[PDB]
């Protein structure tokens, strides 16, 4: 055994293992890259079929081996590392011999020769074109050319909740900010009105043919705080890529990790309040996917049907009715019939939807402890939680998968519980 010499397997054994329950193949490329973007300029971009992400990114992590471990990938299982070249492997393939893994290999061949020949298979995310790269913003500020990009008007938007610090102290260069008052209520905590949705939009420079970069920064959200949700300014940019899908803004596009793919990419950073470019006319009716929302009517109805159902994106205290999440909710408990989706350890983390370094968690371990739950693209699904934020994050996901009938249920459990003639469960099911 050797820490740093690692053994060359060739193109024709790989293909050989790719149907092997004991070979896990590796990609440590960027997330970004795995999904699909082209970042070298390859012909074909995503990764090998059936190979796990974990981005060469994350050795620094000091919980790189519970992430691998919570991964299933294990001493006994023969690795298989690629990148962009093996030399981007050495690092990671060092690290899991240092950690008693025995069995560890490196691809040389993954681009150009496996990318380059159409038998070779390969996967992407469907519609990764909506989940952008640092270096993909960085060009359109720029006005440089680069890929799955053909319009002329854009906007870099930095979502937060009541909380314009999240901004100042930080933002992409020339980006503008939303607060997520601006098209959600708080009475209702529902998305506005079409007209008020109008309104705020052209206010901050949105037509309906402009591209809408969003993002938000994340700033280690306390329940202790009076709005906890001030600080999760990425699940907030998720919620507002919802609404603006809904009301009719035709591209839109989330940064995959949020301000934290920024400045991690080095990227520089700006501190300057840049006034809003108001446009006078959105340009189309709202809302243009109206399919996107659910309703409560409509979401009893899908309780009531085989071909739809409702998706619980709540923490599991919240499920069991332990605590309500909030500290604007008194009552606990669950909507009956949902399919329970914990997104993590709160109202305010998405661990289960989510990397350490809040990009999107590799998609497949998504859809596939989705499908353990029957949560599958055949239904109509209508994803929702305590106000609608975690469920566009879950939706967006579901989106990502190009999963064609998914929805959020807008009013959560604020709305279900905020009646008192509507049944819920409470405690361990
Ligand atoms: C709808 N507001 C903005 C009031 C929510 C947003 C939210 C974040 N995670 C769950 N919900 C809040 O901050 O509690
Ligand atoms: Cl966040
Ligand atoms: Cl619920
Ligand atoms: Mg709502």
């Amino acid at each position: 055994k050797n820490m740093y010499d690692h053994t060359e397997i060739t193109t024709d054994s790989l293909l050989a293992l790719l149907g092997s329950e004991k070979v896990k193949i590796i990609d440590v490329r960027s997330a970004d890259a795995y999904n699909g973007w082209r970042m070298r300029g390859e012909v074909r971009g995503g990764h090998i079929k059936g190979a796990k992400s974990l981005p060469a990114k994350w050795l620094t992590d000091p919980e790189w081996l519970n992430i691998v471990r919570f991964k299933q990938i294990r001493p006994e299982d023969a690795i298989v590392l690629y990148g962009y070249t093996p030399e981007e492997c050495e690092q990671t393939a060092t690290r899991f011999k240092e950690n008693g893994y025995n069995n560890v290999s490196v691809f040389h061949r993954f681009h150009p020769d496996w990318t380059g020949n159409d038998a070779f298979p390969m996967d992407r995310l469907e519609q990764y074109n909506r989940l952008v790269p640092a270096e993909w913003v960085n060009g359109l500020i720029s006005g440089e050319e680069i890929p799955e990009y053909d319009n002329d008007t854009f906007i870099v938007c930095h979502a937060h909740y009541r909380n314009r610090d999240a901004y100042l102290s930080g933002h992409i260069p020339g980006a503008t900010d939303m607060d997520t008052l601006a098209l959600e209520s708080p009475e209702t905590w529902n998305r506005r009105t079409p007209e008020e949705l109008k309104k705020a939009l052209e206010e901050h420079g949105i037509t309906a043919s402009t591209t809408v970069v969003l993002y938000g920064k994340f700033m280690h959200p306390d329940n202790a705080d009076e709005f906890p949700g001030s600080a999760a300014g990425h699940i907030g940019a998720i919620r507002l890529a919802f609404i603006m899908m809904y009301a009719g803004v035709e591209d839109v596009r989330v940064l995959n990790g949020g301000y934290q793919s920024w400045t991690d990419a080095g990227f520089a950073i700006s501190k300057d309040d840049v006034p809003k470019t108001t446009v006078p006319e959105f340009g189309a009716p709202i809302p243009s996917r109206p399919e996107f929302a659910v309703d409560i009517d409509e979401a009893k109805e899908m309780l009531q049907s085989e071909d739809s159902d409702l998706v619980c994106v709540r923490s599991y205290p919240e499920y069991i009715g332990e605590v309500s999440g909030y500290n604007y909710i008194k009552k606990k408990g669950r909507i009956p019939g949902a399919i329970f989706a914990e997104c993590g350890s709160d109202a305010y983390h998405m661990e289960n939807y989510r990397n350490h370094d809040h990009t999107t968690r590799e998609y497949h371990e998504i859809e596939d402890i989705w499908a353990k739950s029957g949560i599958i693209p055949k239904k109509h699904l209508a994803f929702y939680c305590g106000a609608g934020w975690r469920g566009s994050e879950a939706w967006f996901n579901a989106l990502l998968m190009g999963w064609p009938r998914v929805s959020v249920y807008d009013g959560g459990w604020f709305e279900w519980s905020n009646d008192p003639e509507n049944p819920y469960e409470t405690g361990v099911p």
